[PDB]
């Protein structure tokens, strides 16, 4: 069914933002695993796991709609060097892709297409999920110190 | 556990064989789906997901080896319009990655790093099975003719 | 229990025949798998598994009967390179086999070797069983055509 | 997937290895069970089905290496006529074996076929319990007398 | 259903050889039991019981056939009065049994009474599987010796 | 199976390394359970049993080789006093050992030892998970400072 | 808790005599396993298994008084290379240890470590125990000579 080519453009860069996410968030993942901190191996590559899902309903949106789902143009990563430092890379990048999809979101609605856009605020709910773990984890930090944090991340929950 | 530095390289280049890899099957999944072929959909997404596996196998022993891993370079992806160009193209980039596995499966066990030789050859396994498989499919296409060998993808098996 | 020396000989003669059989119908079973042709894969291999416990069979009784069992001497394979040209060496195969098979259960009740004769009896029917399956198969590639007939073969049934 | 001409020579050497080991093994547990030594019939025939299943190993192989499995070629049996004589002509046999295996599956390194050799190190894994078998038993014969051993083996274990 | 005066009579004649080896194989199996043989009295129990069957069905073929069973002329036992000769003996009459067997079996076929026939070589592949464990535990008795040989005998099998 | 005599040299060395770490790790174990750190006891004594399962491997190969596995020699252990130096002298152990293990698989592939080189492959790969989990405890006890790394080992996992 | 000084050097003298016979009856188990003999592998195997657990014992016991287990200086084995011999030497080594274990016991009740004597004395009536076994095979293979003996321990109890 032949979409508007603005939204299949909107849907390849947030297509796009999830791709590189995707790829961090798994990265960040067994960068802690092998650091011993299994709790942020968990959530991490349950978060890569999300984004994953996003991507796979991106992809079968823009085909649907008769476009070219683009997996060829990776962004930048920031992967980082220690704990903080790569929490704060993952929640800068999902608050650069807020932005992309409240902008996609109200776009969506102007052309009428409804369903992509209930599709778009389900995905943005999931994000501003994972920016207020980011930023609660970020929070502890501070709180707590780095030790005491680390120390609480070695169990799985 | 520091590695030795040129293994790690090898496994970053296998590393981004199978980036290459698991978004082009994920994406011929999602279009063979989108065509209503729900069995080529089915193969095909499991095959991305056991590059998905591979890829997960590099990255933990890249880190556990002390090098970085790359999920930032992204090859050339060869996505193609029709069933048989597909299927080709994932059978000349499986053949491609075969045979950088042997280069790297050789140089492993020339340095001694047996652990990432028998890693890579179980690896290396699962690839020919994939090479199988195409080979067969296409074998068939040609047998039975396109028609029916659409036909023969509408139900899953 | 000392046999007839004839008797022992035919029983000698068939169990060359199965052991033809078993090797041409099991490598005609993995050509096919190898095809995708899984239904037919699935029926050759249980046909080798068939003529395999009629030579069991014989072994059996040729060593009560207090002969030699001869597995040395193998007779020609006749391969074959598609579908219907293998089908037809098997069903050839039979046919000569069911010939020999007829002989010998006449010689047996002449020397009133019942016994031999009754296993004979019960190998016969299971050879005719597989006649008919190739004979059907054979006219169904006909009535149907090789390419319906190959997409036929590719799902287990 | 082409092979290497070779490996598929020494996969087809091995599998006339494994096509004399079947058939003299399956005659050796059925004169044994003849005899009344179940327990032998029993280690015998189990041996008789590996030596199948590592056949069929080759053939698979061979197959998809673009090779023609030859199954028409038959080499020298020794069955043998009392206990002793009878595992120690499968002791030679397996020795032999093991000789043209470590040959194959050092040559398939060389030519970085790892998928082969890999299945061929299973194989002789397999070869070597069998070889301990059967110079286990060979050393009880002499230890414990012939009556005590044939004693032994009445009952299934 | 009238049957053929001179097939009643080969049925009754086989009755009565039935009869006999009732008789000889329960005092045989008793003995052993005296003897503590358990094994021995476990199967020689089991041909009697066999006999039994056979006998029974004698029986009701002939009054079917609107003859008299005769159960009154008991043909001649031989005892024995150790392992190998009670075991030789009863080989022998099994032996006479068999040969009186396909006699009738001939006839009957002969007159067109195809079921006597069929039940009779029924009977006899019950009476050869006798023979064979009779012959293969003689064999044993000489190839292990007696005294091992009995030892084997103490506990059920 | 006569085995090479190198190879059995090299399977007694490497016997020789499972025998000191068994004890040393047994015996850090209970010193760990002593000063009531639940967790270190159960890592250590599972990597303990791990040993013992290489070095009951190690005795069967050799014997099988026909060689005489050497349990009287024990190397030096090297206990220490903290949970620190326990684990850095644990650690330390592990590379020696698994530098062995690189020399020797090379060699037993050498002499065409394949079987041998199998094993000690798997065994390498369960050492460099030992390395794995020795260098993340010990990172850990920098990142937490050591009172907050022995408050987490109170509790078992 | 501070020990007796004297109590823990006869705890070192004794878990020293553990170390001996765990390797001792380890390496025998393993020998009669290689040989077939599957009855005595068990039983050897868990008198191995035994002398682990009085072993632990006696470090966990050292640990809590205070004093450093030795794990360091293994006594002399004498392995032997027949079944009388080996048995004969875990019998004198049996008888060894139960004279150290009575001396330290005696001590300990002196010094009124009366915990530590009541470990001890649990610790040789095990030891009885396998004395026990040991002098009972021993007059089993006079009793009923070696063919016999070893007949008897082929298979599992
Ligand atoms: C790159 C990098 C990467 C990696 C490493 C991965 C990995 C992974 C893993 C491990 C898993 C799990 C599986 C199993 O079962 O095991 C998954 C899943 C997965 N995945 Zn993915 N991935 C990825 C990418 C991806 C992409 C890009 C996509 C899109 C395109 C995806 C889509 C996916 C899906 C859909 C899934 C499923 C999910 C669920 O869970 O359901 N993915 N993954
Ligand atoms: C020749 C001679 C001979 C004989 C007698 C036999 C016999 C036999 C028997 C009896 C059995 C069982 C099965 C049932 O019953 O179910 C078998 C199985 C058998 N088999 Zn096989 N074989 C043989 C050869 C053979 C060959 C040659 C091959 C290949 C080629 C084979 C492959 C086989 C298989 C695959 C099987 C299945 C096994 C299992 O179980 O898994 N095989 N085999
Ligand atoms: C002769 C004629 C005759 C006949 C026909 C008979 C027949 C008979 C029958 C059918 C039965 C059932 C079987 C089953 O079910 O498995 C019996 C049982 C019988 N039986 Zn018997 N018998 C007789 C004689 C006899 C004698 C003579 C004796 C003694 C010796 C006997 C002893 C007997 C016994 C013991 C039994 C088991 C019983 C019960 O129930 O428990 N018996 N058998
Ligand atoms: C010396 C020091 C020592 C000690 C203290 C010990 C102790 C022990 C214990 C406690 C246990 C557990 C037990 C139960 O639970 O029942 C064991 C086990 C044990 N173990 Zn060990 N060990 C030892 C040495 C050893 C050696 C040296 C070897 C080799 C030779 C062994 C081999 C062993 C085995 C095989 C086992 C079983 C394992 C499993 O888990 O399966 N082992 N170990
Ligand atoms: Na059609
Ligand atoms: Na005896
Ligand atoms: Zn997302
Ligand atoms: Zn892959
Ligand atoms: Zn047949
Ligand atoms: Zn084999
Ligand atoms: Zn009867
Ligand atoms: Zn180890
Ligand atoms: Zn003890």
């Amino acid at each position: 069914m032949k979409g508007d080519t603005k939204v299949i453009n909107y849907l390849n860069k947030l297509l796009g933002n999830e791709l590189v996410a995707i790829n961090q968030y798994f990265l960040h993942a067994r960068m802690f695993k092998n650091w011993g901190l299994k709790r942020l191996n968990d959530v991490e590559y349950h978060e890569s796991i999300d984004e994953m899902k996003h991507a796979d309903r991106y992809i079968e949106r823009i085909l649907f709609l008769e476009g070219l789902p683009n997996l060829q143009d990776l962004g930048k990563l920031n992967i980082g060097e220690d704990v903080e430092e790569m929490l704060r890379s993952d929640l800068a990048l999902e608050l650069d892709g807020a932005k992309n999809l409240r902008e996609a979101i109200g776009y969506a609605d102007s052309v009428h297409d409804y369903v992509s856009r209930d599709m778009m605020i389900e995905i943005l709910r999931d994000e501003e999920g994972h920016i207020d773990w980011l930023e609660t984890e970020l929070d502890l930090i501070q709180k707590m110190g780095l030790q005491n944090y680390l120390q609480a991340q070695i169990r799985e929950e």
